[PDB]
């Protein structure tokens, strides 16, 4: 990295399976902060942030062996984070190394390239905004291909009111080589891992993690 500081928080105590969670596109750890309150002494929640440096899949992949020398590993995506995660699966996958499931929360297959998407002086609001605009970037840009090895779990939101025909074709089934499972989560998009919902969410995954 580039001051010799990390990019991931762990979030709350450590046991039972590691849980690698990657990020919506505000990009830092931190958002995990609900999911890892509903899981502690249960599973031990890691949030990474988005890394900003071209070597992002290379220092992820590090940072996971760092924390859990030892395979299998269990990674998690939300949203943009989905998309993020499902790289480093393949990354690792690629490195032989064993990812036994992948927890994907109403993150939807990305298979083409897009145009991208106070209080504070202008400098230092460029600054601290400086991480999402570059997700925002690489995520335009990013195209998911092909399959993993991994098994696939993927939770969709409860509250669903503007679902494509499109969006119903990006649920990852043509992503696995092996295992597919579908679920329905609780609440909308946005909602899913904080608030009320965190707990019902967590309950699904911890399910999950519980029966690998």
């Amino acid at each position: 990295s580039a001051a010799g500081e990390q990019h991931v928080i762990q979030l709350n105590q450590q046991g039972g399976k590691n849980l690698f969670c990657f990020p919506p596109i505000s990009g830092f750890g931190i958002y995990f902060k609900d999911l890892a309150l509903q899981l502690n002494h249960k599973a031990a929640v890691y949030g990474f942030h988005f890394i900003e440096e071209d070597s992002r899949i290379e220092q992820y992949v590090s940072r996971i062996t760092e924390i859990q020398p030892e395979g299998p590993y269990v990674l998690l995506g939300y949203s943009a984070g989905g998309n993020l995660a499902f790289e480093v699966v393949q990354a690792m996958e690629q490195k032989g190394l064993e990812v036994s499931d992948f927890i994907i929360v109403d993150a939807y297959k990305k298979d083409q390239s897009i145009t991208a998407d106070a209080y504070l002086p202008e400098a230092v609001r460029e600054t601290v905004m400086q991480k999402k605009r570059c997700y925002q970037e690489y995520w335009a840009q990013l195209i998911n291909e092909g399959r993993i090895k991994s098994n696939i779990h993927f939770i969709e939101a409860g509250i669903q009111t503007e679902t494509s025909g499109a969006m119903v074709l990006q649920k990852w089934q043509d992503a696995a080589e092996e295992g597919y499972a579908e679920y329905t989560g609780y609440g909308a998009h946005k909602d899913m891992l904080e608030g009320e919902f965190a707990e019902k969410n967590a309950n699904i995954i911890l399910n999950i993690l519980d029966k690998i």
